[PDB]
DNA sequence: AGGGCGCCTATAAAAGGGGGTGGGGGCGCGTTCGTCCTCAGTCGCGATCGAACACTCGAGCCGAGCAGACGTGCCTACGG
């Protein structure tokens, strides 16, 4: 987070520029949400945790449902 | 209308002031730069609150022991 408010403005608007950010939030150019935008980029914690949680849950569910109606012979 | 005369051209020099023109300097103004102030954001420190663990007390459950009661076997006493 340090560094990131150390980009000093331009630098984090090419930044912005290079990993692809739309021009709108580049246009806009206020530096916190700026440099917070790029933190969250540079990233891409308990919505996550619950929704990966419904993700495992969802992939052995419907796994169960194909294998066990399947009237494939083996 | 035309000859003679006045004036222009050229040459030297001075004297002094006045006027004209070009250049430089001085003055005043405006612009630019630097510094300071203010706001926002971030990090560090201290205090307070909540959670987790440990200790203590009590209650319940299980096991063991003893006592009571009846069967059965043996011995004695009583009755025929």
């Amino acid at each position: 987070d340090a560094d990131l408010r150390r980009l000093s403005l331009k630098n984090a608007k090419q930044l912005l520029r290079k990993f692809g950010v739309p021009e709108e939030e580049i246009k806009k150019l206020s530096r916190w949400e700026v440099i917070d935008v790029v933190r969250t980029m540079s990233t891409e914690s308990v919505a996550e945790h619950q929704e990966r949680y419904k993700e495992e849950c969802q992939r052995i569910f419907d796994l169960q449902n194909k294998v066990l109606s399947s009237t494939e012979v083996l």
